[PDB]
């Protein structure tokens, strides 16, 4: 005989490892034995929290490790028959700079049929396949759904078809130790998680000049507008609802044409509801009150009347949906940051990671 069990240790990360990636916790396990001490440093002696599992067999740091930083790790068994113990240090990625994601919309909103998830990073993304598998999206019901890049900072996520009412979406960024190219690592992750609202689709018909409100299909308001010009028209396609302001200053000059020039002004609107980044706003309109309903007399945005403006801007939530057909002008741009569902969904579904 003259056997005798040996407790044996293993762990998660090897002594003299470089580019250990902080996506991950560390652990050490015991075999044939209990863990009876556990500690785990940095370069500067600080210690690193843990925790251990009730039988003794598992221990895991519960604090996320940091980068550019030397770790120690000790660690000792006991069993019924001898002990053993282990000394590993190994060295964290060394980022060559960091990155913040922002998602939207925020955390518990209730949002239209219409709206993308976004994630957007402060820096470029060279690598925006480890992007895409470090962002894990969860629908209920759920639902097909495919990654879209808008540009070299914010990517977007959405179905093939417009979100259904009661649908819960839960975001989860988790891009901290990621090396998403070139060196660029996570800062931070992010966690949140939205709510789809009843189906509010807004139609503007050149043909009509009628903006025509549905709410869950029934038609409950009819808007007399004014839309773009010949020579300045409103694109046709789908529009995203934005931001919505009580009031919001529109200049012309930021556009690089001076107001005080023919086809320049600066004016103060009233109850004023974004639906492109291109500036396509449906507000507050009483000098075109007359033409509202009959020509077209504005720059691109959908005048309305000031009381119809202030409606809009009650009932209508980001997420809601513009249409806009039959004028003489082209499309929206796919990638104008409201224009998302413009893109075929073939397109969109294949992507554009390279
Ligand atoms: C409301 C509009 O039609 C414009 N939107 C905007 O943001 O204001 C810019 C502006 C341009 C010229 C005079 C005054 C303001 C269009 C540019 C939107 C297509
Ligand atoms: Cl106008
Ligand atoms: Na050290």
């Amino acid at each position: 005989q003259s056997d005798l069990l040996v407790p044996k240790l293993t762990a998660s990360v090897t002594d003299g490892a470089v580019g250990v990636t902080v996506d991950a916790p560390v652990s050490v396990t015991a075999a044939d034995g209990v863990l009876a001490a556990v500690t785990m440093v940095n370069d500067n002696g600080r210690p690193v929290a843990g925790r251990l599992s009730p039988d003794g067999l598992r221990w895991s740091t519960t604090e996320q490790l940091g980068y550019n930083r030397r770790y120690t790790l000790n660690a000792t068994a006991l069993g019924l028959g001898g002990a053993a113990t282990r000394q590993l240090t190994f060295q964290t990625s060394s980022p060559a700079h960091l990155t913040m994601p922002y998602v939207m919309p925020g955390d518990g909103e209730v949002v239209g049929v219409g709206e993308p998830v976004a994630i957007r990073f402060d820096e470029n993304i060279a690598d925006r396949g480890a992007a895409e598998k470090a962002i894990k999206i969860t629908t209920n019901p759920p639902v097909e759904g495919a990654f879209y890049w808008l540009n070299n900072r914010e990517v977007r996520w959405r179905p093939e078809h417009f979100w259904k009412p009661g649908t819960a979406v839960d975001v989860a960024v988790n891009t901290y130790g990621v090396d998403l190219g070139e060196g660029m690592f996570g800062e931070d992750n992010v966690q949140t998680h939205f709510t789809i609202g009843d189906e509010v689709i807004a139609t503007a018909d050149d043909n009509t000049k009628i903006l025509t409100v549905r709410v869950n299909g029934e038609v409950v308001k009819s808007m007399p507008t004014s839309m773009g010009k010949d020579s300045t028209p409103t694109a046709n396609g789908i529009y995203i609802v934005g931001s919505r302001y009580k009031h919001i200053i529109m200049d012309s000059s930021t556009y690089g044409v001076p107001v005080n020039s023919p086809n320049g002004y600066r004016t103060d609107v009233d109850w004023a509801t974004q639906i492109s980044y291109s500036g396509v706003f449906v507000h507050s309109a009483p000098w075109s009150v007359g033409a509202q309903g009959h020509t077209n007399t504005s720059h691109g945005c959908l005048n309305v009347s000031p009381s119809n403006a202030q409606w809009f801007y009650d009932h209508v939530k980001r997420g809601d949906i513009v249409e806009v057909v039959n004028t003489v002008g082209g499309t929206l741009p796919g990638i104008d940051g409201l224009g998302d569902w413009n893109i075929p969904w073939d397109q969109w579904r294949a992507g554009n990671a390279k």
